[PDB]
Formats: C-alpha cells, structure tokens, sequence
C-alpha cells in the first residue's frame, strides 16, 4: 500500500505554512517554496505551522508521516537506518525506528500501524495562543538522506493529515525534505538546478 499525497484543504481550509529563514550557510532550517522542500539539518527543531480557516472539532488531531517520493521506492517504509536506530538518542517517547518526531509536546503520539508497517507521529491539533494566527509544530528529523542502509540518498516526501478523533482525512498537505549538513547551501544549489 500507499499513502495518498494529495493535497486536500478539506472542511476547515487545512494548509500548512513556513518561516523565511534564508540560506546563509549556517541556517539549519530552511523551506523552499519553489520546490516545496524542507531542508534542515539532523536532529534540528522544523517549525512547521498549520493553518485553517476556521476551526475544527475538538479531538482533532495532526499527523506526521514520511514516504519515498519516487515512485519505485514508495512501498518501502521510511525509517531510520542501522546506525542512527542503535545510537540511543531516545527522547523516552519516540521509538528508535522513527524518522519524525514532534519536539517538546507531551501528548504526541507515536503509531507503527499493525498492517503496513509504517511509522507516524500524531499530536492534539491545539487552537492558536491568543495574539497569534496560526499554531507550530516543531518536528526533528532524526537521519540524513545520505543515510547508506536507510533513505540512503533517496528523496522523501513528508505527508501532514489533518484527521477526526477517528482518524478520519480532514485535510491532506505535503512537502518534500531533504535533511543534510548544510541545508542553506544545498537550498541555493537545488533552486538554481530548478531555473
Ligand atoms: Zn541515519
């Protein structure tokens, strides 16, 4: 199986949104509109922020999952590899395996489904802090892309579902990422392959 990546606003007008970092060569978290890609560096906080139009049900969840975006790798599950799986950087709630995980939230979640397989981590979607529009999650993506046994140079495509107490689809977003030791420079060079 494969999990869809269609974008899909849903009901409550779900999209996600980035911060402007820039790409000066020390960044360690940077977001590329004109590829839709994250770049950031191992294990650094991603801010990523959701926002609707107006406001979902209570009980209203978000998940997080990644898959490989080309087409002949899509069946595997993405996940960490044989060396960063063993190195015991074990925030107590995340399990080894997990690629993504969602930084200082108590209350994510961390799914291996019983029938594919695949790893994700969900959180209680929470209304925006008063004076703000919209509320952040912050995920860590815990292995390179170069990672030999792992992504192992392979694209991935992190998929963001917005979801009912069910875990019914709400709303569908996406965005390729690419977690590597310099995401600014690596940003510049991929967008000017891209023109
Ligand atoms: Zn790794």
């Amino acid at each position: 199986s494969v999990p869809s990546q269609k974008t899909y606003q849903g009901s409550y007008g779900f999209r996600l949104g980035f911060l402007h970092s820039g790409t000066a060569k020390s960044v360690t978290c940077t977001y590329s509109p004109a590829l839709n890609k994250l770049f950031c560096q191992l294990a650094k906080t991603c801010p990523v922020q959701l926002w609707v139009d107006s406001t979902p049900p209570p009980g209203t969840r978000v998940r997080a999952m990644a898959i490989y975006k080309q087409s002949q790798h899509m069946t595997e599950v993405v996940r960490r590899c044989p060396h960063h799986e063993r190195c015991s950087d074990s925030d107590g709630l995340a399990p080894p395996q997990h690629l993504i995980r969602v930084e200082g939230n108590l209350r994510a979640e961390y799914l291996d489904d019983r029938n594919t397989f695949r790893h994700s981590v969900v959180v209680p979607c929470e209304p925006p802090e008063v004076g703000s529009d919209c509320t952040t999650i912050h995920y860590n993506y815990m292995c390179y892309s170069s990672c030999m046994g792992g992504m192992n140079r392979r694209p991935i495509l992190t998929i963001i579902t917005l979801e009912d107490s069910s875990g019914n689809l709400l709303g569908r977003d996406s965005f390729e990422v690419r977690v590597c030791a310099c995401p600014g420079r690596d940003r510049r060079t991929e967008e000017e392959n891209l023109r």
